[PDB]
């Protein structure tokens, strides 16, 4: 790692706050920049469909996500690590090494999901996690 390690980009925190407090986005996808020095916003979305979210997860690459998980009204902020088994090993490793920098910067997450396949991130699987407590 570098001396300071990966930073969370200002835009990532701004987007998170806009979702959390403003409902500006339904979800945010975050990733490492190509320099592997900052966690940046890959994409935001206002699509209410959980399938539209799933359909944006790269089948063979990693990301992080925040989802405003709504169910009956309740709204819980869910953090995902997305690290599918078919992603390259060095990518899984750097996403794992960098996760804490983002995750510790985001206040107000209710539930975490360690997504390694599509079953683990299904709506019903996430509902079970958010609901249990």
């Amino acid at each position: 790692g570098s001396r300071s390690g990966v930073a969370v980009a200002d835009e990532s925190l701004t987007a998170f706050n806009d979702l959390k407090l403003g409902k500006k986005y339904k979800f945010i996808l975050f990733g490492l920049n190509d320099a592997k020095t900052e966690i940046v916003v890959k994409e935001t979305s206002t699509d209410p469909s959980y399938d539209a979210f799933l359909e944006k997860l790269p089948e063979n690459d990693c990301l992080y996500a925040i989802y405003d998980f709504e169910y009956e009204k309740r709204s819980d902020i869910v953090f995902f690590t997305w690290s599918p088994d078919t992603a390259p090993v060095r990518s899984k490793m750097v996403y794992a090494s960098s996760k804490d920098a983002l995750r510790r910067a985001l206040n107000g997450v209710s539930t975490d999901v360690q997504g390694t396949d599509f079953s683990e991130v299904s709506y019903d699987s996430v509902l079970e996690r958010v609901s249990r407590g």
